[PDB]
């Protein structure tokens, strides 16, 4: 019998953002963004009621090599704290084994963010020099991509990054963006193209995406392995895609939100 | 107990192509291309033996509105003639209901092919004029996209296309490409970006992709609903993606095959 779905998500612009007057608001009304709108459309199309909740540790999901314990939104699904994750959650082999993922609702690749005027055009450029530091988010698919890569240029990037001092790794996207902005061109941030493209068009308009994408992948809606929600959630994603709704929401939250001309 | 997998596919460059000396060859050796190489890697990674076979009717898959019968590669899976489809087979809602699809191994969008010098930059351009004819492949996801679209510009394109005389629809990609080349700029062909991008770089180098993509989707490996092959095939796709193998094969069959500079 039908009950209220607990949705795990993460504060990540423009996907889930606190409204500025959130202290004045209750429940799902506290939040706005692409994944908030998507949650509403999916809920509507699968006939369910839901509660948005921000993941407590503020992480996406990785497994600890010692304890084998999952953190982040992945751990919330794995250990039964949440029924579904609606977020910019990257589809990976390691995750697909422990949770179910819908077909992708958005595509992306790993990309490079620089302070405007930084003399770097590509990951090759980054790997061949030392003056400009570079790093990635902690507990995410981007860090794992570099850690497990056996491709020469990325292997070389990873060997640098893992022992660089001070740490090149950051805990949130906001913190990586802040570091690019405040490091006067001496730090480049490796992040997903979708996030990069949003920030590029936000004030103070001082960052830039450079070079091709390093890989090719997608975000999926994630459910615990074998949940009854998996099948209808997947069909809702395909239907919304085909109805043009996913493209409408991308325009709403990227193009319409552009503050840089 | 483990037996030889029947793989359904379609002749579509650069995915599956007859080797020029195919009369001299037997079995899987008759064929080359991206999907031939992918079939070999997936077979290797799931521990199975396989037989490549070209779909008899030469179609992708649509359901007849009268009889409700599926044709093409989709029908081969649905009616049990094949065990798996390894091809440029687009993930759609209607198909996902009757077959299982792996996560996407390649991304694409609907795009516009013109003879070089054709005064058309976009689907809006196409929809606002009459001198230049335009159409799509029969029995495919592109025709259905336009047929079912309620988006103004594509609705308008579809109303034209469905009653245009002579027919704007073609039976194979080769035939749509031939029509662009031989119609002196008076026909534009609507096809998937991946196919477009390949042809653009092939002699006689007289076509061109123009405008943004009309939509966003992917190709998946397809199995009959509930096949034991679904789960290991999906994990092989993610692993190959992550190992960089899918990117290596894209370069092999697109960039390395470029004859246009
Ligand atoms: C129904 C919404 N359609 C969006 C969509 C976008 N794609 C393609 C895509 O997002 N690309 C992905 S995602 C991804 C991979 C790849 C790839 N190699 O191209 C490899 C590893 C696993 C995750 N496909 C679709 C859709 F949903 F039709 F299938
Ligand atoms: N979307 C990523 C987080 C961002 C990143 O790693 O760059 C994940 O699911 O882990
Ligand atoms: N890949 C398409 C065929 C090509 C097209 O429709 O443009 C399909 O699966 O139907």
């Amino acid at each position: 019998a039908n009950k209220t779905v607990v949705v795990t998500t993460i504060l990540e612009s423009p996907y889930v953002m606190m409204k500025k007057n959130h202290e004045m608001l209750e429940g799902n009304e506290r939040y706005e963004g692409y994944c908030v709108d998507l949650a509403a459309e999916i809920a509507k199309h699968c006939g369910f009621k839901y509660k948005l909740t921000i993941v407590g540790d503020g992480k996406y999901g990785a497994r600890d090599a010692d304890t084998k314990i999952w953190n982040g939104m992945v751990g919330e699904l794995v250990y039964g704290k949440a029924d579904i994750a609606i977020a910019p959650l990257t589809i990976t082999l390691v995750r697909e084994e422990v949770i179910d993922f819908s077909k992708p609702f958005m595509s992306l690749g790993i990309s490079i963010m620089i302070k405007k005027g930084t003399p770097i055009e590509s990951a090759e450029d980054l790997s061949k020099q030392t003056e400009i530091a570079y790093g990635t988010l902690d507990s995410g698919s981007t860090k794992e991509f570099f850690r497990r890569s056996k491709i020469a240029v990325f292997d070389k990037m990873w060997t640098y990054m893992r022992s660089a001092e001070p740490s090149v790794f950051v805990r949130t996207t906001a913190e990586g963006v802040a570091r690019v902005r405040k490091s006067k061109g001496k730090y480049a941030y490796l992040l997903e193209s979708t996030m990069n493209e949003y920030i590029e068009q936000r004030k103070p308009c001082d960052t830039m995406k450079v070079g091709g994408n390093l890989d090719s992948k997608g975000y999926g809606i994630a459910t615990p392995k074998g949940s009854s929600l998996g099948t209808p959630v997947n069909l809702a994603v395909l239907k919304l895609s085909e109805q043009g709704v996913l493209d409408k929401l991308k325009n709403k939250w990227w193009y319409d939100k552009g503050e840089c001309g």
